């Protein structure tokens, strides 16, 4: 179908980790789904000493919100940047095909905007980032970046062709973040975005982050804001990464179902410890949970998920099952 | 089945790169097969310059040995901490489903021991480490790690469902060491486990190890600890990692059958060069020998193997095969 | 067959990014198939700002130049080591069987030359790379790598065993650099290779590179060095990386195929956005343009790409497609 003569209809996106409503398998035809984005500069706190980050975003949150469209749709983007900015912006979806993915059709500064129409013609989850001339890494370590899914129209399918649902999707994007320090060994604080530019990219040529955060700061998704779940509930967790290299695990789970590249078309692989998402893509795991409690699902570089910040938690409700994992004795003197 | 009706049968483990006797395809229904680990710190030296560390170990040994079971079975593990170490420990296993890895349910001060059941439900090789809450990172890098595998009950097979069988299973855990220096430019000695602590935390979380080992020191498998085998054998690597990404590669081999990823229900690939076990998990090789010689079985980052430790060797027997193989002209003078 | 008794047939190498021609699918039998290359000691430029190194190559190129050969094949290899060298040398094909790749069979002085035969029984991309005994890895990172096709003798396949065609082949070898800075703070610059290397194994040890390039410096493949292309073509990008992961990407497109480990008896996977090269691999991905412009190909660590040089371009000549992407609105003025 030619994309003019098609319906169309407009999304209300919302904040990570949530994703917006959403069908999985539908018997709707391809429609041109309108959505907008508005870019927000801001100071944000990313830590419990201080620290701050001369962030930029989409629509005001690390990870930009998760738009959901089905393959053979037509994406159709409104990306604003007010006046209120300091840096030009623009958008690169991998889900999309020409002009550097949108880049080049993008180009807004401070007091414009813009709307590019694609095809999303391949299923999966595709990271979406900025990427404005010369500029591109610090753009997308400071925060521009997000995830698009293109479901098929049918719904998941396992490697037999078997459908696979899910009760929740939830939509976790890791922050490798570059925070400079002065002498005197304390993070900086700067008034402007310019001003922390060329410090920045300094330690991005180390290519060691300062911070490595899901969602925005160390401890997101933890505390009342952690991720939830009840036994025998279906959760898809999408996970993106722009630029660096995480491998995402369950703590006292597994991934049922994994897309590690993000490309619905490919069987998944099943039972998985720990997966690996490439820096520069977006991944897509099935897990049903069997037991209650607190879980982490965290990146498996432990250093990196406890020292640096990428982990979170899913507190998951119901009935402990003693056939799964049982306490024979509990701690007690070793007997002599 | 209900577990406490199963028969049970206790496991004698073996110490790295050896893997306990164990049968691949069985006739037997499932069991409850009990194990027992103690806990061992102690110093340990690591290279040929006499750098020590302040080390944590499961039965004495960096990885921990190798627990194998079958696809239903129950793993049934009592845990000891001796009064003679310093710190609470407990055990995480990713094979398993619930309360942290059943970390929760094994925290044991020195003095105490505690017995977990779980099922082993999904076949696979699979990490199991410490996870003391607050010095996760700590412990797994001081060496708290090793494999469970979880065998099929019809043992191993290709992607079109035909058999394939191993006449020898070697255990690799990869490990890398966080070891300080001091403001002399030589590593650091300590007295005590405890003292390393805060020292060692700093080296951490620069993400860069001072040296990356097999089995527990550089050169570990080399020289009368080479592993072994003869042209026309069958051979299992199975390679772990707990905390950080490694790339194995048999140099002058290849990986005939590999799950990179480590979970028997996937089909796994062929002729590989080299493949890649996420930080976090451990993964299996199988391969036929062809040639006599001394291989050398590393981590394809070059510098990581030959200037940092990770790297080990294999020493064949056998006929030498001119069919795959042959120098047509020695080195000589080149012509004028 | 015996390799004695077959034909033998002799192959002009070509430089990178080009590959020699060559058949996919092809009629011929099994062949002896002859190459030859002579390596080059010598200082290079690898940046914009007058930075050398002290390199070391196969054929004069970075990498080394792609031999191609079909499944069955013999690869018979003639390596030359001029006079005019200071260092020996020697060969390893991941796709050769036994004697550490070939290494113990090629060891060449300055003034010597040496012949190796294999067979290559395995389909896929395989590194080849120099590997002298005590200095493996200054070696591979100062240049000595390259990769070896070994085609199917039924052309490449896809999931369902339906053939798939390129119509270009181009070669891209990524090599991570380590130069070293004096306490002023300028990269050294060193009047001989020997000179560099007590220098260089101190900065590899850090396992930071300065910088990251394809075929050899910044920029290398930009300008009037870009690849091309036209709407309605199919390439194959084939990537090697001898020392370390790295994540390919086309920015604007995909991979419609990719076999990310290489080995071309494995189902490939489709329409990625982001593929990943393990350290000591290659790998190969077919794409068919469908948009003109001016592409990047590039490792997405951005840092690593924009900062340190691992990208390069993709001109593609032909018609632009609003039915994939369309600019609906230019950036404008935001309404009020
Ligand atoms: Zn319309
Ligand atoms: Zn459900
Ligand atoms: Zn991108
Ligand atoms: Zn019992
Ligand atoms: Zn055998
Ligand atoms: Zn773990
Ligand atoms: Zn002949
Ligand atoms: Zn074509
Ligand atoms: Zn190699």
């Amino acid at each position: 179908q030619d994309a003019d003569k098609l319906p169309h209809t407009k999304v209300t996106l919302v904040a990570p980790p949530q994703v917006h409503p959403h069908e999985q398998a539908t018997k709707s035809g391809p429609k041109v789904v309108e959505f907008t984005m508005t870019i927000e500069e801001k100071k944000m706190v990313i830590d419990d000493k201080g620290t701050t980050l001369q962030a930029m975003t989409f629509n005001g949150s690390m990870p930009g919100p998760t738009l959901v469209v089905h393959e053979g749709d037509y994406v159709q983007l409104t990306l604003v940047n007010p006046a209120t900015n300091a840096m030009p912006h623009n958008v690169d979806f991998h889900g999309a095909t020409g002009a550097l993915g949108g880049a080049k059709l993008t180009n807004v500064n401070p007091g414009e905007q813009a709307t590019l129409r694609f095809k999303a013609d391949r299923s999966g989850t595709f990271v979406y980032h900025a990427a404005p001339e010369g500029m591109v890494p610090w753009h997308v370590v400071s925060g521009m970046s997000g995830t698009l899914m293109v479901l098929p129209r049918d719904g998941l399918k396992d490697p037999q062709g078997k459908p696979l649902h899910y009760d929740r999707a939830y939509t976790i994007g890791e922050f490798d973040l570059y925070i400079p320090k002065g002498p005197d060994g304390k993070y900086k604080d700067y008034a402007t975005l310019a001003e922390s530019y060329g410090d920045t990219v300094q330690v991005m040529r180390t290519l060691t982050p300062s911070h490595i955060v899901f969602n925005g700061k160390v401890g997101a998704l933890t505390g009342a804001n952690a991720l939830t779940a009840k036994v025998g509930e279906t959760v898809l967790l999408i996970h993106s990464q722009a630029n660096r290299d995480t491998r995402p695990h369950l703590i006292g789970g597994h991934g049922d179902w994994v897309w590690e590249t993000g490309k619905f078309a490919n069987p998944p692989q099943r039972d998985l410890e720990t997966w690996f998402i490439r820096g520069g893509s977006a991944g897509a795991a099935l897990y049903t949970f069997k037991q209650p409690g607190v879980y982490a699902y965290l990146n498996h570089n432990l250093i990196e998920a406890f020292e640096l910040g990428a982990a979170g938690h899913i507190k998951v409700e119901g009935k402990w099952n003693d056939d799964l994992m049982k306490q024979i004795k509990a701690p007690a003197p070793i007997p002599r």
